[PDB]
């Protein structure tokens, strides 16, 4: 509360460390469904159904331009990428499996880097 604070967690490396995680996600062999925004002209149903599209290139640009206020807003966008994927793709599809794999990969890096 006013004039009553928990001890200050060092957040000075968060930007660099989220960048490193995102590099590792970009270079995973199962990243291909997620590298670029879904083409809303060429994929029927995507625009109407997926209210907040997100992809790694869009996260990279937001990260690079100071549009994440803290590491939690960064994790929310990464998870959005996988939540969108589950919304639109059957579990038993190459893209559906890709999304589950990448989510797992991300959540482990996230825990190991920050928890």
């Amino acid at each position: 509360s006013m004039s009553v604070k928990k001890p200050k967690r060092d957040d000075s490396k968060d930007l660099a460390l989220c960048s490193m995680i995102l590099t590792e996600m970009e270079t995973h062999e199962d990243a291909w469904p997620f590298l670029l925004p879904v083409n809303l002209k060429l994929v029927p149903g995507y625009k109407k159904v997926i209210k907040k599209p997100m992809d790694f290139s869009t996260i990279r640009e937001k990260l690079s331009s100071g549009q994440y206020p803290n590491l939690e807003t960064f994790a929310l966008d990464v998870r959005l990428v996988f939540d969108n994927c589950e919304t639109f793709n059957e579990d038993d599809s190459d893209i559906g499996r890709a999304g589950h794999n990448m989510r797992k990969y991300f959540e482990k890096k996230w825990t190991d880097t920050f928890k």
